[PDB]
């Protein structure tokens, strides 16, 4: 479809068509100027065209989501695994220490909730081996863009239709993760067993991605389930527990706490840490619970790759273990010791093969990674980082539409996300599924730079 | 209302307003800002009401029931050269805008009309007058025969009002909001004209200025056409001057592509035309393409034609043997008065000078009330420019309370009045009427500032 654009004039004309359709379809962010206000909005950056994705790789990513849901839930329930895995990390990293301290406090007091759920997103890249599916990470707190991802297929159908490619417009895959994500919260709300109780959505006041979050709220409203949006500071001021640890905000009972904040250390303060502890101690279901946020950390991801580790967490499930392990790339501990020393030495000698990732645009490549490794080698801070195999997908051409940037065709690579939803009542899994996908695409330079834009996986 | 009376403090109102605005944005109820009217990189919501305003079912039904009569009336006017010439003979001597529209109309009649396909997308607007008995009566403000607006955004607002009522657990009331999709019906009129034109590869040409806040409303019509494999190009009058060309059969080409339908979303006001833009308007009118509207149909929507249509026996002359249609049309007419030279115009001027509260002064080309109207009438009485104005009965609906949401303005409950619009679509091949229908409604509400989008809640 690229060949049909004669020059920059035709490209800019098609880009204008795409942008106006994206806005009409609700593919929206607040402005960076006014992240607290909907009095002006922009479009969420997205690709002019849907990017080609081999059907086998998309199928493989879908086929392992229920395994990842079981694995994260198994990790969240294994106090010894979490403590052994994170012991060195919590000594160095204040953020992980504070999350772990809340986990320890609620384990000590006893878990108040009987309803557990996860809304997550497992992210992959296509490694040049033929392409192979390899996991970047799994996002177990504030799994984003399921709302906007439900709105972009119509935009790509519009762009292909403008070019009279109506057969190709029809091959774009329908995608509605926001319905599935909402249905996970709705199931947890039903199991909590208070018809008048609310869903509490924790979000900071500065939230450019509010429309993505409102999509989940709109789906719950359609099912007569009401959401209140509150900050951690609002919970510090107004939240409290009754004698049975039921959570009340503004006199209203809370059934489900849905986090869309609390993933990064700068989002906290003393009062916000106090609020996170109050929420975790409550009888409300948490999405995620504190142990499940810990299950999504880089150090857990690295330790899950150790020989025999998956078998220990998922006993007697060889097919599930095989599907999970197939997605694992090289993951290396940088902890003090000979093994961490070898990984540092390998990355100093061949920096193009590795990425340095803090326990958390913070990843380091090339010369910046080499400078950081020289500083980390004789620092106990080395426990707060992992090294990973650099995944280099085959670049391809697309046009990344972002406000303030002229429409230009550039070399790109993608990240494929699968949205997972599971719900457990006590020890019993009642829901475990995939609910849709997210393709995001970034310009290369080879290191991906700029923020990833929304895309759709065109099946080939 | 059951919903309105739950909002007792400013914090409650502001919280519900935030819910409304976020849902409106998600539903594509969008408008460019006044300061960035050429760019879609930063936009906002089209102003709208927090709640749907109460509208008597009988008045909505009456407005729908007269639309097909208005479509016949405007089409009949457009085809009656003698009626247009007699009606506007004094107007064209004084008003440059009417003179230039009329001159194109005359040049095309003299050359011969090239198109064989005709259509109108229009919007007939009403207010609810307090009648003698105290019961409201439906009275026409005007009919918009060029660039009939907001049928795209009106297709998107019902979901917003359902959301607001659902937040308040008023799900029965959310269910009673009327479904409304004028965007689809308006596009289907263009699609019918495109089918009758008979060129599978011909385009719809949408004429629009580069400075266009209401682009999203316009795109809704384009989206509906694209769903039916009909393609739109947006061009300015300046683009048509540069690139528009006719073949020996007066087929219109832009960038080598044939044009089946010219859909005007510009050209309703004099300030939109340079001399080059008037040349472009003539080129388009001379072409074989269907025009929405044709120049005669734009003239059919003007204030002077509106007033002359109220003369005794005039409807009967334009719509012979149609007594039930004539009665439905005439029922909606308020007082409309010529200000042309002569005793009658003198009588209207004297009545308004003496009792200004009863009247509004309206230009043919900016409506004047009270003291401002009196000063203007003193200046117009001994001026030939009186031919460029009509006097109209002042319609004062019963005020009611609602909350008008506008970007950058605080949420406030204020006294309001509404205008109810009905969208009309008709398509004709030569003498054969192929489509004639209503396709939806538009309720707009204003503080007693800008009219905001609303929905008529049936009572």
């Amino acid at each position: 479809w690229g060949s049909l654009l004669q020059d920059k004039q035709q490209l800019e004309e098609l880009a204008r068509q795409a942008v106006d359709r994206a806005l009409a379809e609700g593919v929206l962010l607040r402005t960076s100027q006014e992240p607290t206000s909907s009095e002006v909005v922009s479009y969420a950056p997205f690709t002019l065209f849907p990017s080609l994705v081999p059907s086998a790789l998309l199928e493989q990513a879908y086929a392992v989501q229920m395994d990842f849901n079981l694995l994260v839930d198994a990790v969240s329930q294994n106090a010894a695994f979490l403590e052994q895995t994170l012991s060195s990390t919590i000594k160095q990293d204040d953020f992980t220490a504070r999350l772990f301290d809340i986990h320890k406090q609620v384990l000590k007091e006893g878990i108040a909730q009987t309803v557990f759920l996860g809304l997550n997103r497992s992210d992959y890249m296509f490694q040049r081996s033929s392409p192979a599916l390899k996991q970047i990470e799994i996002n177990t707190i504030s799994a984003s863009f399921g709302g906007l991802a439900s709105r972009t297929p119509a935009v790509h159908r519009h762009v292909l239709s403008v070019l009279s490619k109506t057969k190709e417009a029809g091959k774009i895959l329908s995608n509605n993760p926001s319905k599935g994500l909402a249905l996970g919260i709705a199931k947890a709300w039903e199991l909590y067993g208070s018809p008048n109780a609310l869903v509490l959505l924790i979000a900071q006041e500065k939230e450019r991605n509010i429309f993505d979050q409102r999509a989940i709220e709109n789906e719950l409203l359609a099912r007569n389930i009401h959401v209140i949006r509150r900050t951690f500071e609002d919970i510090s001021e107004k939240g409290s527990l009754d004698q049975d640890r039921r959570l009340f905000v503004d006199g209203q009972e809370i059934a489900v706490v849905y986090f869309r904040d609390g993933e990064m250390p700068r989002q906290y303060s003393l009062q916000n840490w106090e609020a996170r502890l109050l929420l975790e101690r409550s009888h409300a279901a948490k999405c995620p619970d504190i142990a499940t946020q810990l299950a999504g950390t880089k150090k857990v991801q690295q330790e899950l790759s150790r020989p025999g580790m998956l078998e220990m967490l998922l006993p007697g499930q060889p097919e599930a273990v095989a599907r999970l392990r197939a997605t694992f790339a090289g993951l290396y501990s940088l902890d003090v010791g000979e093994e961490g020393d070898q990984a540092i030495a390998e990355a100093l000698a061949a920096p193009s093969r590795f990425v340095l990732k803090p326990q958390r645009g913070n990843n380091l490549y090339g010369e910046e990674m080499v400078q950081a490794l020289k500083q980390l080698k004789d620092s106990e801070e080395r426990a707060s980082y992992i090294l990973m195999e650099k995944i280099e997908p085959e670049p391809f051409e697309n046009c990344l539409l972002r406000p303030g940037s002229p429409a230009r065709v550039v070399q790109c690579i993608s990240e494929l996300g699968i949205f997972g939803v599971y719900v457990r009542q006590e020890k019993t899994l009642v829901m475990n599924k995939h609910v849709g996908h997210l393709l995001r695409t970034k310009a290369i330079e080879g290191v991906a730079a700029g923020v990833a834009v929304l895309d759709n996986p065109y099946p080939v």
